[PDB]
């Protein structure tokens, strides 16, 4: 199934032109998929390419040698993707692509690969070709094999809330957990094998970690009042989260090997929404110690908290990039609530989104794209915005109200 579907609302008119030719299907009858279409959709979804419309291709070469570079260079296109899909006698498929230069080294094969995959993984093969083309031309690792987690409120009676996972483009959706009560704040382990989330099934909040492959569930915390806002450390050793049992929200860290929980804040201010820096020892977090929520930074091993958001009436729910050079967050000014980016090297802030009641932003693992949600009151949709603010897309769920996204790590 694929309930979440990307609808581009603001394309990048000047994005790098590229030719993506339909792949040559070697079997009988109709091709099982349209791999060239997946590659073009992935490169367009990144906000960094403008694949030529299939109806305007100057030729449809089935091999690298058939590419006529002058036909593409004449259109301002300096690279062309061609490919082949062949059924194997064992019932599997070989999905091959070649990236051909049509610029300064016309006809040269810049990159190529061939993937032996079972039917279930044909989309994954297409995404692998996209990832290689994207990285070969931009020097940035591709995110097309990644997944998203999100919560859908269906129209159903007994278990209306569903924590789900899908590919980043909505395909291959599956249900992680269904509940009569709201599910909130999913967070990925860095190896992509587990999701921490908050459940209200007992009637009050409980933080749990579910292993996706086998559905195993580990209880973390169910103390009185609020338990939530989980974040896994990048090194795989710790889970940070917030508990308000002390009359005020404090940050806690659980050592995943021992299950031991340590309290790392114990002041009067509410401290919540932890997000890790790449070192697995520094956290950004939300605090009300300056009145309206702002984002602070602290080392889990001791030392004072440092305020880092000095611009704007209110800032919260941060997500620090995988490289630690910037973060995205929810910035509120003049009654407007939008996704913003703060450069942690230059200190500057840029508002990225223009939708209504924007919340819970999550960065793709290459730092190029943000997934977030926008509340409609009763309803909700997901949205995408590039970290440079030029690309925008909306991500509604066909079967319900969707919110609380989290972008997976590289898979
Ligand atoms: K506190
Ligand atoms: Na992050």
């Amino acid at each position: 199934s694929n309930a979440v579907r990307i609808e581009i609302t603001q394309g990048v008119d000047s994005a790098r032109p590229i030719g993506v030719v339909p792949f040559k299907w070697a079997g009988p009858g109709a091709a099982p998929e349209d791999i060239g279409g997946i590659v073009a959709a992935d490169l367009r979804n990144s906000g960094k390419f403008n694949p030529l419309d299939r109806s305007r291709l100057p030729q449809q070469p089935a091999t690298a040698q058939e590419v006529q570079p002058t036909a593409w260079s004449a259109l301002g296109i300096d690279a062309v993707v061609v490919g082949q899909v062949t059924p194997n006698p064992d019932g599997s498929y070989n999905v091959a692509y070649q990236l051909v230069d049509t610029g300064g080294a016309p006809g040269t094969v810049l990159a190529q690969n061939s993937y032996k995959v079972n039917k279930q993984w044909l989309r994954y093969a297409g995404h692998t070709a996209s990832d290689e083309v994207f990285e070969k031309l931009t020097g940035i690792k591709g995110a097309f094999r990644t997944r998203i987690a999100y919560v859908v409120q269906t129209n159903g009676g007994q278990f209306p809330y569903e924590l789900r996972v899908s590919d980043y483009d909505g395909y291959n959706q599956f249900v992680v957990h269904r509940s009569p009560q709201p599910l909130m704040s999913p967070a990925w382990s860095p190896d992509g094998s587990k999701l921490a989330y908050v459940t209200f099934e007992s009637g009050r909040s409980a933080l749990v970690i579910q292993t996706l492959a086998n559905g195993a569930v580990r209880q973390v915390a169910s103390f009185p009042r609020h338990n939530g806002a989980p974040a896994f450390s990048p090194d795989g050793t710790k889970l940070a989260f917030a508990l308000s049992k002390t009359g005020s929200l404090n940050l806690y860290v659980m050592d995943l090997a021992s299950g031991q929980i340590r309290q790392i804040t114990d002041g009067r201010s509410n401290n919540t929404e932890p997000t890790w820096f790449p070192d697995s020892q520094t956290l950004a977090f939300t605090s009300d110690q300056a009145g309206r929520p702002q984002v602070y930074k602290m080392n889990i091993n001791g030392g004072a908290a440092q305020r880092i958001t000095w611009e704007g009436s209110q800032n919260q729910d941060a997500d620090v990039s995988s490289d630690g050079k910037f973060m995205v967050m929810v910035s509120s000014n003049n009654g407007q609530q939008h996704i913003a980016k703060q450069d942690l090297v230059t200190g500057g802030v840029q508002v990225l989104s223009s939708t209504f009641l924007d919340e819970t932003p999550s960065l793709a693992p290459n730092g190029t794209m943000v997934i977030y949600s926008s509340s409609q009151g009763m309803g909700s949709v997901l949205n995408l915005v590039s970290t440079d603010g030029r690309f925008k897309a909306r991500l509604p769920a066909t079967d319900g109200q969707v919110k609380s996204p989290a972008w997976s790590p590289y898979l």
